[PDB]
């Protein structure tokens, strides 16, 4: 639930999650994003009725793997790496 809210870079492309939970027909675990660009995107957010979270664009929104989100480091971590 604290997960929603929270900016995740994916592909380099910045995206906000919106939603944790399983999403059917394709079960197991997912996290649906909302890319800034809408070009990526395929929907608005349901899938096959079940509508789990609604978008600013007809075509701006999708969903990942957990293990394929990244969240990022803090300020610290940053610039001890650069």
């Amino acid at each position: 639930a604290d997960v929603i809210g929270r900016r995740v870079e994916v592909n380099g492309e910045h995206a906000t999650v919106r939603f944790a939970g399983v999403v059917p027909p394709v079960a197991g675990p997912w996290l649906g994003v909302e890319w800034d660009n809408p070009e990526r995107g395929k929907h608005d957010g349901s899938h096959e009725g079940t509508v789990y979270f609604k978008c600013r664009h007809p075509t701006g929104g999708s969903f990942i793997r957990p293990n394929k989100v990244n969240f990022g480091t803090d300020f610290l971590t940053a610039i001890k790496n650069r």
